[PDB]
RNA sequence: ACAUUUAACUAAAACCCCUACGCAUUUAUAUAGAGGAGACAAGUCGUAACAUGGUAAGUGUACUGGAAAGUGCACUUGGACGAACC
């Protein structure tokens, strides 16, 4: 996380684009020389933008970096931003038992409905001579228990040098939704 | 409920009742279906226990979880703390 706080008296540059208290744009300048107007003006300095090739620091007031920071805080209980997608992992064995596999399905509905990606490898079995066609019923197994909740964000696809399979799982968008529901509600419209 | 009659110059005759047992009661067997334990064996998912077993173990109780189990509270040593000062 990057927190909205005092930068303090080390600075990280040594060449320092500087704003006024007020929003005055100062130049760049040196960070001895930032210390000193931090002294002189009893002010202090925060981080306002860093992807600039002239990192842009703004001088300001304890009160001002309050109201700041609660501005944003504002902002993000108003329009929370999305955050970034998890990946869930799981590693079957082309032999598993059916009430381990349902155990496993049960986790991965779950995994769905909070939005995640789903990775799903398929091994040979120990002591077992499986086909590659077989190995892949199984994803549709799974699959089939979340008829209109799921679906393969990556097809099935041999890796590992032609021991596994690998597919990815991911929740329906929502225009997938409801052409999911528009084609169901059709074939109700037709039976 | 039933109630002793005849007979008696030797003495004898006569006497014969009706109600219970059931859709009651006792115990057991058979049978739809639902579970438990054990034996054989060691597939499947984990790795709970045994070493400080990788979160010391356990007891009671409560809640929770695919599964061993997890967690709270009190209790036990059937754990330990390296045994002069440093
Ligand atoms: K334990
Ligand atoms: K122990
Ligand atoms: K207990
Ligand atoms: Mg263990
Ligand atoms: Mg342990
Ligand atoms: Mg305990
Ligand atoms: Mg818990």
């Amino acid at each position: 996380k990057t927190a909205f706080s005092n930068v303090g008296r080390k600075i990280s540059q040594r060449v320092i684009h500087l704003f006024d208290e007020k929003g005055n744009d100062l130049g760049n300048m040196h960070r001895a020389n930032v210390i000193r107007l931090m002294d002189e003006r009893d002010l202090r300095l925060v981080q306002r933008n860093t992807s600039t090739e002239p990192a842009e620091y703004q001088l300001m007031t304890g009160l001002q970096i309050l109201q700041e920071r609660q501005r944003l805080r504002e902002m993000e209980k108003a329009n929370p931003k999305t955050g970034p997608t998890l990946r869930k992992e799981l590693i079957l064995s082309s032999n598993i038992g059916q009430h381990d596999l349902d155990t496993k399905t049960k986790q991965i509905q779950q995994w769905i409905k909070k939005k995640h990606l789903v990775q799903i490898t398929i091994k040979k079995g120990k002591n077992v001579d499986v086909s590659e066609n077989e190995m892949e019923e199984i994803f549709h197994q799974i699959l089939q228990t979340m008829p209109g909740i799921a679906t393969f964000s990556s097809r099935p696809q041999a890796v590992q040098g032609g021991k596994a399979l690998m597919c990815v799982l991911r929740a329906l968008s929502k225009n997938e939704e409801k052409a999911y529901k528009e084609t169901q509600e059709t074939q109700e419209r037709d039976t």
